[PDB]
């Protein structure tokens, strides 16, 4: 039990394929991080079909996945969410849990993760502690046994944030060799700090394991998190028993965030210094080297793509420059189509022609990305660039319509978005 | 040369697989429409690599695709876009065009479609007419030879809309057995009429073929067009030489628009009456019958899904009801948290609880759709429902925050969207 630094499949919608998970395991071996939790929402065998057992074909597929993870040199953690209605009462569903963990142990893996409310009331705390301790005693002593609480973030703890008493019950009543999952101050989890982890270490009397969601994208329309691993210090890695991350739903776009997270873990095993921009440019150089592979573009344009679709907490340099220029063209547009007023209109036309040149070069980047060698990495990235070029052309057309003397975009989702931004 | 009613691949990004095109051909055989134009943007052999030839493996794949279309009972039209810089001048690139059409004729197909500006200046009209007539004379007399002009819509004709003189040059100079592509009054092409097609038949002195884009979705973020085929009369089908349609980028979502278009063509071959709602409920019943297939939910919830992601020209009944209720809750929110004012606040709370019940039942529809048998049709539809549930919960949270005493969504695309809706 050294450190459980890995990548989960806690996102919704996409099942990653067997070769995608195999290349993920080989990337895990060559990068340094040594864990992989298996919680896919497409696989409903561990979520609601745990009363049922595993079949022959999907059992052999999971056995091949487990032995592929074993031969790659990483470890496999099977996350099963039966629900918070066990309470050790009837023990028929506890027998179903024991038979399910027996057949997963027959499939090859020995590490588990009991989930009650999966990270995306009352009188359940001591019952879930008893259920988790009886399951952990039934499996003897597994080396890496995880447990996700119902109040996995400070926004979900309803009595205050220090002592909601559910965290103190699962801190005192559970066995000391079981890890507790956590997310941070928020479920979306932007700008986390070591003080919340320190008071959680005070409450839980053990080091937790941070399920992170700084690269997750299932909760927003068109969000892509190709940004680096930022706003987490090295001492946050120091005061834990491991830290997982939830990447994007599309696998081939997750080269740069998993590589910056691998820098953030494996270089910090030796020395606690971390440069975000150096790891970002190293990951983007390795991503251009992976971009040239013809699996069925210079570094500057892919730097522009990474700096556009950044983290949810902060945009990139180019994105902030475009938002500042769009705000400047939107604010002082009354001097348009009109000595000092005429040169101010010429300055406004200079800024607007700079904006048109930015949309033209990002459309040329879209065509040059369309002429790529890799195609399965092309399709996962093309929709974001195409919709960005469309909304940037709509922005430029709106500014040009406001220059000289409705708007439907996004369908119903964009209609709801415009209905909650526009005021009375 | 009866009628070229078919489905194109003119969308961007997605290459449809061989089995997807095979099931598309079997659906084409069992529904009635008998054409398929091949213009995929992922295949750059016909767009810029037409100087190069076809390889052995992709040539055998195209030969298998052509013979699969032949054995299904439909016909195959190969669309090639060399560019508008031919002008019959050097004839080396004309020899490249002749060798490319020779190897496509060796692959099996005999129908073609010369494109100059693909539907998504000056002094080119008589040169492109000469190039198209020399190519059509080189191929003898193909039965179905198509030609897409540069000014394919009335919004692209720069001198007026009746006589831009490019349309009159390609109407008089071309051979009378060549069809001319058209889109309508707009490239996006909503609410088209028979009068524009009548004046185009006056100008072009032949019946055109309408490339339609009423179900296209590559040009907007999160747009899904699961709506029926609407706002096109039967006499529009009467005064043509065929009509194609551009469906969505995801293949398995295109059951209902291609089935309503198949109703709109094949039932109108016998009688020109068309019910939009009867064809919509027949296509949604056949889509539930296809929904139950376990290829790796009652009719009311899939009716709710189709009525949500409707056409770009008009929303459904449920979507208009939700927008009207959101506008009503947004408009008179000042009576909230406050005799007549108190019962008005209770009426406001009744409408807000109705809105919360609508978001709850659409999240339950999301979970019940997640428990489906088909998975490759699950993943193509899950992202739209998940982002709709997220933006509806954000709408309800904003209305509840406005009830009793920034906003980041979409990333950079949503930032541009909020920057072009919000005013000074």
């Amino acid at each position: 039990d050294k450190f459980l630094s890995g990548v989960v499949e806690g996102f919704y919608g996409k099942p990653w394929s067997f070769e995608q998970r195999k290349t993920l395991f080989s990337n895990m071996a060559k990068w340094g991080l040594n864990t992989y939790m298996y919680g896919p929402k497409d696989d409903e065998k561990h979520r609601a079909a745990w009363k049922q057992a595993y079949s022959k074909r999907e059992g052999d597929s999971l056995r091949a996945l487990i032995r592929a993870a074993e031969e790659s040199g990483i470890l496999f953690i099977y996350a099963i969410s039966p629900g918070v209605d066990i309470t050790y009462s009837s023990n028929r569903d506890m027998k179903f849990l024991k038979d399910k963990l027996d057949q997963i142990r027959n499939f090859g893996c020995n590490s588990f993760a009991i989930f009650f409310d999966d990270i995306d009331f009352e009188s359940f705390a001591a019952a879930q502690v008893e259920v988790t301790n009886e399951i952990y005693k039934y499996l003897g002593m597994p080396a890496n046994f995880l447990f996700c609480p119902t109040e996995y973030c400070a926004a979900r703890a309803d009595p205050n944030v220090k002592e909601s008493k559910y965290l103190v019950t699962v801190g005192t009543g559970l066995h000391s060799d079981i890890h507790i999952m956590w997310t941070g101050p928020k479920v979306v989890s932007n700008k986390i700090s070591v003080e919340s982890i320190l008071e959680l270490q005070t409450v839980l009397r053990r080091k937790p394991v941070i399920w992170d969601n700084i690269h997750a994208n299932d909760y927003e329309q068109g969000r892509l998190n190709l940004g680096p691993y930022d706003c987490r210090p090295a001492e946050l890695m120091e005061s834990l028993n491991g830290i997982f991350t939830n990447p994007n739903c599309e696998f081939e776009l997750n080269y740069v965030p998993i590589r910056t997270f691998s820098l953030w873990c494996q270089s910090k095993r030796t020395r606690f210094n971390y440069d975000v921009e150096k790891a970002l440019e190293q990951s983007i150089r390795e991503w251009t080297e992976e971009f040239c592979i013809p699996r069925l573009l210079t570094v500057k344009d892919i730097r522009l793509l990474v700096e556009l679709f950044y983290l949810p907490q902060k945009h990139g340099k180019t994105a902030n420059d475009l938002l500042a220029q769009a705000k400047w063209l939107k604010s002082n547009f009354r001097i348009a189509a009109l000595n000092t007023d005429y040169i101010a209109a010429k300055e406004w036309d200079k800024r607007f022609s700079k904006f048109r040149s930015i949309c033209q070069i990002i459309h040329q980047f879209g065509d040059r990305l369309m002429t790529c060698r890799n195609r399965v990495l092309l399709y996962e990235v093309y929709n974001y660039v195409a919709d960005l070029c469309g909304i940037l052309y709509h922005l430029i057309s709106r500014i040009h319509s406001l220059a000289n003397p409705s708007f439907r975009y996004g369908g119903f989702v964009g209609d709801i978005h415009r209905l909650i931004v526009s005021t009375d």
